[PDB]
C-alpha cells in the first residue's frame, strides 16, 4: 500500500529561504558565503542529521582558488538502503532548493522514513566542466568511502510562482524510472500543474556529476520556462511522499 507522508510546512521552507537571502549573495570567498555555510551546517545539526563538512580548495575557470565547503547531513547512517537529496547553496557572482531540503530535514527529525536519507548541499556550482565544482568534487570522492544511494533528487530553482518542472533531458535518459515516479506522485497528490510530464530542456547541473563520479541515477527538479509558498509546498510534499514510500 501507499503511505501519506507528514506535512511539509511551506512557510517554514520560505523562512529558511529568507534567512539565506538575508546574508546577501553567497558568492564563493565572501563573508556572506562563510556565514551562510555556518548557518546551514548548524541547522542540519539542530535537525538531527550526522553532519559532514567537506572543505576543499577548488580552482575556478579564472584561476580563483574557491575556499569551498560541501555540507552533508545523513539520517539513519546505519542503512545501506538510501535516497540522496541535494541542492547547491552558493550564489552567482541556490536558496530555494536548500530551503526545501532543510524543511525536509526537520520533518525527518520528527518522523524518519524507512530508508536512510542524505541531504547534501553542494558548493561552487555557479562560478562546460567549470560549473558544478563542488558536486564534481563530491561525486569523484564522496563524504564516506563506497557511498551509494538508490537514486538521487536534485532541487534547483524550485520556489518560483507557477513554476513548471519538466522532464529534464539528462535525468530522462539516465533516471527515467525514478523521474517518472516522482512526477507520478506529484499528479496523485494534486500538484500536476507544477510537474509537467513532458520533455523539457537538458541542463548542465549537479545531477550530471552525481550520476558519473558517484554513479547514482539522479533526477533534476528544475524550473523550465518570485518565491511562492504554493510552489514550495508542491515540490516539498512530492519529495516527501516519494521518499516516505521507499522500502
Amino acid at each position: 500500500e501507499v503511505i501519506k507522508a507528514p506535512e511539509f510546512d511551506a512557510d517554514s521552507a520560505y523562512q529558511y529561504i529568507q534567512v539565506q537571502a538575508d546574508f546577501g549573495p553567497r558568492v564563493p570567498n565572501t563573508q556572506a558565503h562563510k556565514e551562510c555555510g555556518e548557518y546551514l551546517a548548524g541547522q542540519l545539526e539542530k535537525f538531527g542529521a550526522k553532519v559532514y563538512n567537506q572543505y576543499a580548495d577548488l580552482i575556478a575557470y579564472d584561476g580563483t582558488i574557491l575556499k569551498s565547503r560541501n555540507i552533508i547531513g545523513a539520517y539513519k547512517p546505519e542503512s545501506k538502503k538510501r535516497i540522496l537529496l541535494c541542492a547547491h547553496w552558493d550564489s552567482r557572482p541556490g536558496a530555494s532548493g536548500v530551503g526545501v531540503l532543510l524543511e525536509i530535514a526537520r520533518q525527518i527529525q520528527k518522523e524518519q522514513p524507512a530508508l536512510g536519507i542524505d541531504i547534501v548541499f553542494f558548493d561552487s556550482e555557479d562560478y562546460q566542466d567549470t560549473w558544478c565544482l563542488g558536486s564534481q568534487y563530491w561525486a569523484r570522492t564522496p563524504h564516506v568511502q563506497n557511498y551509494n544511494a538508490r537514486y538521487g533528487i536534485l532541487l534547483d530553482m524550485v520556489g518560483g510562482k507557477d513554476a513548471t518542472f519538466y522532464y529534464e533531458g539528462y535525468s530522462a535518459r539516465t533516471a527515467r524510472s525514478e523521474m517518472k515516479k516522482i512526477w507520478k506522485k506529484a499528479h496523485e497528490l494534486g500538484y500536476g500543474k507544477y510537474f509537467v510530464k513532458e520533455d523539457g530542456g537538458e541542463t548542465v547541473d549537479d545531477h550530471i556529476y552525481v550520476n558519473k563520479l558517484a554513479r547514482i541515477p539522479c533526477v533534476d527538479i528544475i524550473n523550465y520556462d518570485n518565491i511562492d509558498r504554493n510552489t514550495l509546498k508542491a515540490v516539498g510534499q512530492t519529495v516527501m511522499d516519494v521518499i516516505y514510500n521507499e522500502k
